[PDB]
């Protein structure tokens, strides 16, 4: 009644009140929001509300505070630039041919200084300024000085001033051969220092295919490159509209479904920012468009043919009955498909990183509201179509009709002449792929990152430099493990907003009792010093536990305070004299006393220590390191008294928790995606053999995805989480619509049922598969890795999933398939 009546009664009014909602949403969507910034590409990737993040951001909060006077009132520069994008020495003309280039339009003189560092450097012999090709002296000096000494480092004086180190600091280090190709690309520039001005010269004097660069414009050039990034999807959306127009035989419908998708995205953005107060907006929210123009148009293809399939079968009776029947059937199928997809992102939200959460919410609301709009624009497409050179058009129409029937008769014949074969070949592929690509070496975590990921394609300069400079700055440091007791580590800030961290909170219950708890810290420090894994070969620190300096200062000064006798009784004023003793600087943290707008005595007892292991940018060892130290500190704080009960562990390991949060977040997202997948598959089709069939198909297709995906050197960094979520969403998206379509077959046979059911499902889905495939494939040519990544991903997923779901379900339904309602429960 309600739907169909409202549809048939006033279509222009529902059109009006809808478009009203869209235009007002757009207006407010421009008025209120305070300019979503794209300055930092990876803005706010610090995982929040996850111990380490909390404990880190507390000690990080400690850094930005300390707002007082004293608390005792009483050359080849690393920052310069370089090209370096492969080291040979036939630089007879090349070196200064690189020099006389676009590095002089804006001088910006620093440290005109002759800034070659290879060319003028090699020419240290004579001439003083210019690039000079003195062949015999060049070769003889180069070959000699290259073969003099490399590895064994004021006992040997053959060089000029400071030569050797500087020589071996520009050119590639892999020259330890003791022995003697052309690309016109090497390591030279060492120009004026990097920053923003370097952007200005780059943008103005590059992007003409002119020796690739590194001078830290990645984070700004990315933001500017969003123009030609924005360009490509415009071609993607018009072409998907065009091919949709080719199929459904009505230009109006297809324009309206397209405008519906874009309206659905902007109404999602309004509903996102206005109600779900999230001031942050990362870049992946843009890639939402690309994922939404593939699956957003899908539902439409399941509608038009349904409307067409009834108006032929049912006899021109009246509009209301036809729209009612088509709507109830198409709506079940459209809700299940869209919700199953949306649920992935909505579940993915349970992850505890900032950007993925934000992206998930936005795309989630986008896919869900898209369904509402699709159902509410059904009336429009159908009823407007009711009240609606040409020779070539009619030939095309004949071709289109003929080809659809050609398809309709062939595909069932081919999929049934499969004859138990496609089952074997594809099952063997999946189990084989999966069982190898989920045990042995196949993937890793984003180790070579340091919060500097691949934000562009490998063909472009800035990424490729990673591989180039792999030929340096990395020093084997020890983990400054620092338990502090100074402040209650509680995150009093909005978890979603990355720009507001919070403020420190003092612990009034924490009071170093002057007569007590000193012997505790001593026995604790002794207990540590006796425990292993404590690197203590160096002895010239003098600030290790803070008690030693105390023991020295109570030992001295007695031979102002002027009251020191035996061990600590009154205290306070002696601690203050010891503060003076320390102050007589290296004052930042590094020492335990009161800071951060404090006029009174001790409130922070910031203790320092050294480590066992080295700073790697990978998992494994760091986790075992963390676990062991946390488990030890958790014991020693269990031995602690009432006066000091609160302490925790922290060091410089932001990267470790990023990896841990990503790994957990993906797992729990995957877990809920498979859970809702099974649940909703049960909701649509009431038999269970079909439900197992489904989940096996889901398992197979996903194991194709993250096996084929990774083999393309694609470890799980940041996006790969939400991709895996898409993969589960779109796998079941196909499976479901196959399912009910089988269940509702007129005959009680196992082959005629297949043929009919198959020919149906194929005709909806293959077109919708093609729709997505083109929408994804067209995005492959671009610069930013984000778009390339998601575009080529979802392309592969659809390309697999459709034909996967197709041939599995039907080859499985051929022989092993269900009979007279075997397994259905009321
Ligand atoms: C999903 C597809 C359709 C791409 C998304 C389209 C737009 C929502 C984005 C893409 C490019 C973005 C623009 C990229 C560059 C800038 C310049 C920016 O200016 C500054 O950075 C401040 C001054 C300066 O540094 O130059 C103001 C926002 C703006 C217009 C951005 C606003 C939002 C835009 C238009
Ligand atoms: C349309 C009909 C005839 C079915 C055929 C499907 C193909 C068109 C699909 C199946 C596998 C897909 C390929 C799977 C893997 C890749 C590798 C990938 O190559 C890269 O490594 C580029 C990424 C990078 O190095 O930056 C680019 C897309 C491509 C060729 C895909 C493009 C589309 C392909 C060829
Ligand atoms: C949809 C599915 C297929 C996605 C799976 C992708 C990742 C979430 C997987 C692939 C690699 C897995 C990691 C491979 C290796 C390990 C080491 C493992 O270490 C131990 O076994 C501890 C004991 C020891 O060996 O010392 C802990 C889990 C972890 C991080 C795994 C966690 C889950 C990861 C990140
Ligand atoms: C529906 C089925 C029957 C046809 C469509 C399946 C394809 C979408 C899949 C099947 C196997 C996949 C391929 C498996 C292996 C590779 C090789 C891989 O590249 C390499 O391993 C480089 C070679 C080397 O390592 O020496 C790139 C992805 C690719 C082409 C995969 C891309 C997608 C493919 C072609
Ligand atoms: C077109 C391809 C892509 C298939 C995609 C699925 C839907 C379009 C199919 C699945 C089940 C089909 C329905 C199966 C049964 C019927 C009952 C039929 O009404 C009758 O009961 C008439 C029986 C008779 O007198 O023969 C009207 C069409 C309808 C809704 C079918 C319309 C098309 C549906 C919804
Ligand atoms: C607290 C404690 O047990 N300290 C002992 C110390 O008495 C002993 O002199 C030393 C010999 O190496 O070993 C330490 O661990």
């Amino acid at each position: 009644k309600s739907y169909a009546a409202l549809i048939a009664d006033w279509p222009v009014v529902v059109l009006g009140m809808c478009t009203m909602f869209i235009v007002v949403c757009a207006l407010v969507g421009v008025l209120v929001p305070e300019l979503p910034d794209f300055s930092d590409p990876l803005l706010g990737f610090e995982p929040r509300g996850t111990a380490i993040g909390q404990r880190l951001v507390t000690w990080n909060n400690m850094v930005k505070n300390t707002g007082y006077k004293a608390t005792l009132a009483n050359v080849p520069s690393d920052r310069y630039s370089r090209v370096v994008f492969l080291w040979n020495l036939p630089a007879i003309k090349s070196m200064c041919n690189v020099d006389n280039s676009r590095i002089r339009s804006h001088p910006q003189f620093g440290d005109c200084c002759p800034s070659w560092t290879l060319g003028n450097y090699i020419a240290i012999l004579n001439n003083r300024s210019s690039c000079q090709k003195i062949v015999e002296r060049d070769v003889s000096h180069t070959l000699k000085l290259l073969r003099t000494c490399a590895k064994h480092y004021p006992r040997k004086c053959t060089k000029y001033n400071a030569v050797y180190q500087i020589l071996h600091y520009l050119v590639d280090k892999d020259f330890m051969t003791p022995k003697t190709p052309a690309l016109k690309y090497s390591m030279l520039f060492s120009p004026t220092e990097k920053g923003e001005s370097m952007m200005n010269i780059y943008l103005d004097n590059f992007e003409n295919w002119n020796t690739g660069i590194e001078f830290g414009i990645k984070h700004s050039l990315f933001q500017d490159y969003l123009l030609m990034d924005t360009v490509y999807p415009a071609i993607a959306i018009v072409i998907v509209l065009l091919v949709m127009c080719v199929y459904t035989k009505s230009m109006f419908i297809t324009l309206m479904t397209m405008f519906a998708i874009i309206s659905s995205l902007i109404v999602s953005y309004f509903l996102y920012r206005v109600v779900f107060h999230f001031e942050f907006f990362p870049f992946m929210n843009l890639t939402a468009l690309i994922i939404l123009v593939g699956i957003g148009a899908d539902d439409a293809f399941v509608l038009c043919d349904v409307w067409n399939y009834t108006k032929f079968d049912k006899p021109h009776a009246e509009t209301s009955e036809t729209v009612s029947i088509t709507l109830q059937h198409a709506a079940l199928s459209m809700f299940v498909t869209s919700f199953t997809t949306a649920a992935a992102f909505y579940a993915n939200y349970v992850s505890n990183i900032t950007a993925i959460r934000c992206f998930g919410v936005y795309a989630g609301t986008a896919i869900l509201v898209n369904y509402v709009l699709m159902v509410t624009w059904l009336p429009a497409v159908v009823v407007l179509h009711e009240r609606y050179c040409q020779k070539c058009h009619k030939v095309l129409f004949a071709i289109s009709e003929a080809s659809r029937i050609f398809f309709e008769k062939v595909l069932p014949c081919i999929v049934i002449k499969f004859r138990y074969l496609w089952l074997f070949w594809f099952l063997a592929l999946t189990v084989g792929g999966a069982y190898i690509v989920c045990i042995n070496p196949k993937m890793k975590l984003p180790s070579l990152e340091l919060s500097e990921f691949q934000v562009f394609r490998s063909s472009h300069p800035f990424e490729r430099y990673d591989a180039e400079y792999k030929k340096h700055h990395g020093e084997e440091l020890h983990m400054p493990i620092t338990v502090i007791w100074g402040v209650s580590p509680e995150d009093n800030g909005n978890p979603l907003n990355p720009k507001s961290k919070g403020k420190l909170t003092l612990d009034s219950s924490f009071n170093i009792a002057s007569p007590a708890s000193q012997a505790w810290i001593l026995h604790f420090c002794q207990k540590l010093r006796n425990q292993t894994f404590f690197y203590q070969t160096d002895e010239q620190d003098f600030t290790s536990c803070f008690i030693e300096t105390f023991k020295q200062w109570m030992e001295n000064q007695d031979c102002p305070c002027c009251s020191h006798w035996s061990f600590p009784y009154k205290q306070e004023i002696f601690e203050l004299c010891i503060k003076r003793a320390i102050m007589e600087y290296h004052l930042d943290s590094k020492t335990p006393g009161p800071r951060f707008d404090i006029n009174d005595t001790i409130r922070a007892v910031v203790l320092e220590f050294q480590s066992t292991y080295l700073f790697t940018l990978a998992y494994e060892k760091m986790h075992q390191f963390y676990k062991e130290v946390d488990s030890w500190i958790s014991s020693e704080l269990s031995s602690a008294p009432e006066g000091l009960s609160n302490g925790w562990f922290v060091s410089n390991l932001e990267f470790y928790d990023l990896q841990d949060s990503l790994s957990d977040g993906t797992l729990i997202a995957m877990g809920l995606s498979v859970a809702v997948a099974f649940s909703v598959m049960l909701l649509t089709t009431w038999n269970i053999i079909i439900s197992l069939y489904a989940i096996i198909s889901i398992a197979g297709t996903i194991f194709v995805t993250v096996g084929s995906l990774v083999l393309l050197g694609w470890e799980l960094n940041v996006l790969e989480s939400v991709t895996i979520s898409v993969a589960v969403g779109l796998s079941v998206d196909f499976a479901v619509h196959y399912g009910v379509a089988y269940r509702l077959a007129p005959d009680p046979d196992r082959e005629g049922k297949v043929i009919f059911s198959l020919s149906r499902v194929g005709s909806a889905m293959a077109m919708a598969a093609l729709t997505t495939f083109v929408a994804g494939a067209m995005m492959m040519p671009s610069t930013v890795l984000a778009y390339t990544q998601l575009g080529t991903f979802m392309m592969l997923i659809m390309c697999i999933s459709w034909a996967f779901a197709t041939f599995f379900f039907q080859c499985m339904c051929r022989c092993l398939g269900p009979q007279g309602t075997c397994g259905q429960i009321p």
